[PDB]
């Protein structure tokens, strides 16, 4: 059908001058067979085979009849009149036909038509789209169809690719067609120039019949001479004509090296740099039709460029998801704080901004991420978190940013990762890093710019650190809380720490310390410690701890600890005392001066019994000795009135006192994996507990009383 | 229209081919027809049923119409 | 012949092909 | 094409039905891989799971 | 409208087809009247008809 964009304008000229030759073809063929005629008389006087040309003039009597005038004619023009004169027209046609043939074979040939209607209308269907006129024009909101047109058609242009990139048929057979009708071309040349000049008006003929007319030779005249003379020269003319185009497109296409697209002008023009050249048995096509119409290689390369693809996605990924569906996917947090958390998407959706009431963004490996504007919509945004997600972002945003935002996550690999634009904020109260801060000579380079956050609160770190950073402690003027986390590798303190006057929790975690640093006794405002793992067997140094009035938590599991200190009476503020999964033996009873104690969980220790001056404890709410092998409980347990929850399962108890009817406020209680046949009825006299609260073996629980388990149903569902 | 994908190369050298032969034969045909002629004289001496083959020349004369 | 061709042309130009291909 | 692209269960080709596809295989063998997708019964459960 | 090549192409066809009109007026005109219904020919062949 539209094949006249293939065709370059050689081609054309090609077909109209075959068209030219087969008219005068046609036109010396019919004039011979119309008439055919040659005019033969005999010569009377012979001088070497040829005419001596030696009362009015009379005329000359041969007598000879009309009939044996046809005869010789028929037979000098059969022998002795030559046989180009006779047969040109018939080979003219027959060359014409043969160009024509060589012209459209590759066309009619199957193998490569395919190939070829099939290119055609990719590309044709390709130039149509609107999507394309739109990406060319730009150097909003779009239709869920023409996105999934385009993206069809992406896949469809690539699998073409890859599918044409191995033939290299059509070239092969191009260039034999081109030396074909080359070769041919001189050949004809050749012979006819050698041969035209053979024809002639006259002819003398000496044919040998004597018998039937008496004469030997003869004098002929062939009218059409003269015409098929400058039929023959015309001929020649345009035939040279032809060849000379053929031969520009030789030198072109031999010259040109083509198995190549080199397509570098419009990569440069338009700024599209990430399109490879092509690669044989597709470039071909591009060269025919750049020589038709530049136009449509620029409007058909848009498409092989992988950005062009990405934006692609982008518009797509805003056109899907709606907000309503977004609306349903979020979650309320345990902070009551509206969050989503998305991973592994192409970008951001633009519909996202809209939902005004989010207040935690969370972005996990998602590459090339670029802020938009409508960040500005999110008027209650306070945490964003980025994991393995490089940002850009432009100065609007970026102040909507500085001046609404409360903390930063990051979890990273490298630098590459780190967005430059954090330390030109000035909001910020957390920041959390995530990987190694440091390079090979480069220490904390990272962060030296951290001084610019002048308000941060909270500093937390794990990132396998030999020191303690200058610049935290150069920042340590206002910050209030700094958290180490170190896996085991050692931490350098070095005088540094004394400087945080401000802190009031340090957490200085798995940093292989083996020894509680006496730096800590100058920070007077400490709340709570946490020293998870760190080989602790001795914390004598506790003592010094006397004069931090408000602590109230300390936290030392999984340590080597064998004993408590007596000195642990004098920190009478405490609130919060975890001594669990430790080697302890013994339980003093100066722990007992701390009257104000809620929780305290002495589980997996080595304790064999609970002293009395536990009953000491009158402000005791809850509290585990998980899983250890206590037998009875001591009665001064229960002066504990204040008690909520009791978790003593997982033990060998053999018994259970009555007097746990005593404890008003008993919602939860811990009796499971013991050998007990029965419970006793007093559990029933709680008043606040509930079956659900109960924690029992279902076999056991059955022994109680029928009105009591009616009361645990009243009480579920009230 | 639709049945150009059945026909297979060799069937489309064979139509062309057909082309050609039908083409030379309608013109022999045609010039058969256009002029259809045969050229006989008698032969004087005869020898086997054939030619014996044995002041300017003059023509000779057979009286015939 | 021509119920044929019309099958073969109606699922090279069907729609769930090329998704069908495009997941190997 | 079975063994390429993962769709094994699909039977040999009996008479006249077999020629057919050796002759678009002739003209273009593209046909012939877009058309051996149906005869699949993977895309049948394919196609109802979707 | 870097272009300007149509009227360039269209400006040589103009001026190619007056100049052949003149050509052919030229030599046209001057040879017609010598067509003519009767010829005088003198073409020395004595020896054919004397």
């Amino acid at each position: 059908p539209a094949y006249r964009i293939l065709k370059p304008w050689w081609d054309v000229f090609t077909d109209y001058i075959s068209i030219v030759m087969l008219m005068i073809a046609v036109f010396g063929g019919t004039l011979q067979v119309t008439q055919d005629k040659m005019i033969c008389l005999p010569c009377k006087w012979v001088t070497k085979d040829s005419c001596n040309d030696s009362t009015g003039p009379t005329g000359i009597k041969y007598d000879l009849d009309r009939h044996q005038y046809n005869y010789v004619d028929a037979v000098c023009y059969e022998n002795r009149l030559h046989w180009f004169a006779k047969y040109f027209p018939y080979l003219v046609l027959l060359h014409t036909l043969i160009f024509l043939a060589c012209s459209n074979f590759w066309f009619k040939f199957p193998r490569t038509s395919s190939k070829l209607e099939h290119f055609v209308s990719i590309l044709l269907k390709c130039f149509d789209s609107p999507w394309t006129t739109r990406a060319l024009s730009e150097t909003g909101v779009l239709d869920k169809k023409e996105g999934e047109q385009a993206k069809a058609l992406f896949e469809k242009v690539k699998k073409f690719r890859t599918h044409v990139e191995e033939g290299d048929i059509v070239y092969r057979l191009y260039m034999r067609q081109t030396i074909i009708k080359v070769i041919k071309f001189a050949l004809i040349i050749c012979y006819t120039v050698y041969y035209v000049h053979n024809i002639k008006f006259d002819v003398d003929c000496t044919v040998d019949i004597e018998s039937l007319t008496g004469y030997r030779t003869y004098r002929c005249a062939h009218p059409l001479a003269t015409l098929f003379k400058i039929l023959a020269s015309f001929y020649i003319s345009l035939v040279i004509f032809y060849g000379l185009i053929c031969m520009y497109t030789l030198w072109w296409m031999l010259r040109r090296s083509l198995k190549k697209y080199s397509f570098e002008s419009i990569r440069e023009e338009s700024s599209y740099s990430d399109i490879p050249d092509v690669k044989n048995d597709f470039a071909f096509m591009l060269h025919l039709i750049d020589q038709y119409d530049p136009l449509y290689s620029k409007r058909f390369a848009v498409f092989l460029s992988e950005v062009s693809e990405n934006k692609l996605r982008q518009l797509n990924l805003n056109n899907e998801w709606t907000l309503d569906k977004l609306r349903q996917r979020l979650t309320k947090n345990a902070q009551d704080k509206l969050e989503l958390h998305l991973f592994m998407l192409s970008g951001i959706p633009d519909t996202v901004f809209d939902l005004v009431e989010l207040e935690v963004l969370k972005l996990e490996l998602i590459p090339d991420v670029t802020i938009p504007p409508s960040i500005a919509q999110l008027t209650g945004l306070k945490e964003l978190w980025l994991y393995h997600t490089a940002a850009k972002i432009e100065a609007p945003a970026l102040a909507f940013l500085r001046e609404n935002l409360r903390a930063l996550h990051i979890k990273f690999t490298d630098i590459k990762e780190i967005p430059l634009w954090i330390y030109s904020l000035k909001t910020l109260e957390e920041l959390h890093l995530t990987g190694n801060l440091s390079a090979e000579n480069n220490r904390y380079i990272v962060i030296d710019g951290l001084r610019e956050l002048k308000r941060l609160k909270v500093l937390r770190l794990k990132s396998n650190l030999s020191k303690l950073p200058q610049v935290v402690t150069d920042v340590g003027v206002h910050l209030q809380k700094l958290s180490i986390n170190n896996e085991g590798t050692k931490l350098i303190v070095l005088n540094s720490l004394k400087k945080m006057v401000n802190l009031t929790e340090l957490e200085l975690i798995r940093c292989d310390l083996e020894r509680i640093p006496h730096s800590i006794f100058s920070l007077h405002n400490l709340q709570e410690i946490d020293l998870k793992d760190n080989n602790l067997k001795t914390i004598e140094e506790i003592i010094s701890f006397q004069h931090l009035h408000r602590l109230t938590c300390l936290k030392l599991w999984y340590n080597h600890i064998a004993y408590i200190p007596i000195q642990i009476g004098n920190l009478t503020n405490l609130e919060r005392l975890y001594l669990n999964r430790n080697k302890i033996e013994k339980i003093p009873t100066q722990l007992f001066y701390c009257r104000k104690l809620r929780y305290l969980d002495l589980s997996h220790n080595n304790l064999t019994f609970l002293p009395a001056d536990i009953g000491l404890l009158q402000n005791l709410q809850n509290l585990a000795v998980t899983a250890n092998r206590i037998e009875a409980l001591p009665p001064e347990l229960f002066q504990c009135r204040k008690l909520r929850a009791l978790h003593l399962g997982n033990n060998v108890l053999q018994s259970l006192p009555s007097r746990v009817g005593e404890l008003t406020n008993l919602t939860q209680i811990e009796l499971r994996g013991n050998r007990l046949e029965c419970l006793p009825v007093e559990l029933g006299e709680c008043p606040l507990l509930k079956r659900s609260g109960l924690v029992v073996e279902e076999d056991l629980f059955s022994t109680l009383p029928p009105e009591v388990k009616e009361r645990l149903w009243r009480a579920d569902k009230e």
